[PDB]
């Protein structure tokens, strides 16, 4: 059937965040004020969700990556992707 | 099954619920003083929503989907319109 | 693959992660001091998710769906209760 997609934003410009699963890959567009963009984000899921949140000026977000019954957190705290501690126990 | 994507916003709050069932996509709507059904209307099988505030202003974006094409839907305080964003997908 | 909302509060901050898997959804957490397994068990094989705060106190909603049917689940601080929600008129 169809891609399945995740988004989230911040700030009054705004700036957004869209996140696509489609057959088996996660993939990112982005707006912030003058244009849709690609993202950096690019990993494996069939699956995903978001939240995000500022500390001041700096945006935080939290990406939900699921394929199977497999989560993978991947965070983002200014600079890069990084993996999360979440686990499912 | 059918599927749902919501945003909220204030302290009310105020909550937007779209769901996606048959490859329609319908709004229903909490402002603190009972469920509506709300003006989008619009097609998909897959829905994801964010919303930010600009004062007391909402604005909300919905992304629709089917198959790999996903269209975004702009609410600005007038009305639904379509929106600049694509996705090769 | 299983089906998340994610959905987060404040500034250390606050997590919930939901996961519909197998037609039952579960809920995990973060507070700033590891991953625990929350009170949320509902089922659905479809999960969204929004949440508000009323001073510091979180109010989540987990609309939870499965064949034509959502139904609405409420943390106002007292424990899991089922919301007014109905998805037509
Ligand atoms: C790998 C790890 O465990 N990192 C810790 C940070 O935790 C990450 O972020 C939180 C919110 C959850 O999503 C975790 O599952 C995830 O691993 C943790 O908190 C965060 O640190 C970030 C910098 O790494 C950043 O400062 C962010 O503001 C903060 O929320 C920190 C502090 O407890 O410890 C890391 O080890
Ligand atoms: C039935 C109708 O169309 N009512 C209008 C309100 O529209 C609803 O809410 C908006 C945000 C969309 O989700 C619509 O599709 C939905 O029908 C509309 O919205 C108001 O937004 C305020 C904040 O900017 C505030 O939250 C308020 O509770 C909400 O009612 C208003 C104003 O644009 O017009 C009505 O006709
Ligand atoms: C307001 C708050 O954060 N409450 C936490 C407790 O509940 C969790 O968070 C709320 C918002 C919901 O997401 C719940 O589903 C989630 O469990 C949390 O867990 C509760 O503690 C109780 C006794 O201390 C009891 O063990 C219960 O089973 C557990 O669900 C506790 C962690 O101990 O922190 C509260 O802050």
């Amino acid at each position: 059937s169809s891609v399945q997609t995740a988004a989230t934003s911040w700030g009054t410009v705004p700036s957004i965040r869209v996140y696509t699963a489609n057959n088996g890959k996660i993939t990112e567009r982005c707006w912030d004020g003058k244009g849709w963009y690609t993202g950096a984000f690019n990993e494996p899921g069939d699956n995903v969700s978001v939240t995000s949140w500022l500390v001041g000026s700096a945006i935080h977000i939290r990406v939900y990556a699921s394929t199977g019954t497999t989560t993978t957190e991947w965070c983002w705290d200014g600079n890069g992707w990084t993996k999360g501690a979440y686990t499912a126990t």
